[PDB]
């Protein structure tokens, strides 16, 4: 995350760090916790993966120092990437995580609440970024959950920023005109906290954008509200 701060623990408990034990164990991704043994994150996020027995997903974490070898963690089961998916910029860019046990849930880790196909036409306020992402171009993962506050632009303005992009209705920007907060690398699979009549929305998941921060270049999520049904879809047994 690029200009953001310091989370306070237990305040983004829907936050997970998802890590890879190959070659060494390292942060890879981040996610969001939305049922019991669901983790929904970004497809993009397991390239070059090839099973689900190298990954390791780390709830109510604030510092990435909380975590060694005798830490709990959830193993994953399964990886289920949209049958559509191709690359981050061309959309779809989202995946779910089966969780081989089950979340017992806790201020420090419960899940967020998807967005409803009617809070479409509702403007969200206080949407917020997070993650253990890059603070800039050329950093690495961060200790300290890093949060940063972003509005969201309209895909019209977006688009207008990705010239060489399509950014469809599936997608949806947040950013200032003058950058300085956004999401970098290590943030992907992030979600886009949003409240909502104080209820915490996930919005969208970290998925691409054109450097980090930068001026006129708004981070792109992938709009989970687009996504409800495939997420029941793949969600229901
Ligand atoms: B993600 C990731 C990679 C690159 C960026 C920078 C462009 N996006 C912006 N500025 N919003 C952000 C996030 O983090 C983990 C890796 C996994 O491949 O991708």
């Amino acid at each position: 995350i690029v200009g953001g701060t310091a989370s306070v623990r237990g305040e983004w408990p829907w936050q997970v760090t998802l890590h890879t034990t190959s070659p060494t164990q390292r942060h890879l991704c981040g996610g969001s916790i939305i049922g019991n043994q669901w983790i929904l994150t970004a497809a993009h996020c397991f390239y070059g993966v090839e099973s689900p027995k190298i990954l390791r997903v780390y709830s109510g974490i604030l510092n990435q120092a909380e975590i060694a070898e005798d830490t709990s963690f959830f193993g994953v089961q399964e990886i289920i990437i949209h049958d559509q998916y191709k690359m981050a910029e061309s959309g779809y860019d989202i995946a779910l995580l089966k969780l081989e046990t089950t979340v017992n849930y806790a201020d420090s880790q419960r899940p967020i609440s998807l967005p409803s196909k009617g809070d479409r036409n509702v403007i969200y306020t206080d949407c917020w970024v997070t993650g253990w992402g890059y603070r800039k171009l050329r950093d690495k993962i961060q200790n300290t959950l890093q949060k940063a506050k972003i509005p969201l632009v309209t895909n019209e303005e977006c688009q207008k920023r990705y010239r060489g992009h399509k950014i469809t209705h599936k997608m949806i920007c947040a950013g200032y005109r003058e950058g300085g907060k956004d999401a970098c690398k290590g943030d992907s699979g992030g979600p886009l906290s949003c409240k909502h009549n104080e209820v915490w929305h996930l919005v969208g998941i970290t998925s691409w954008g054109e450097g980090c921060a930068q001026r006129e270049r708004p981070g792109v999520y992938t709009n989970v509200v687009e996504y409800v049904d495939w997420i029941l879809e793949k969600t229901q047994a």
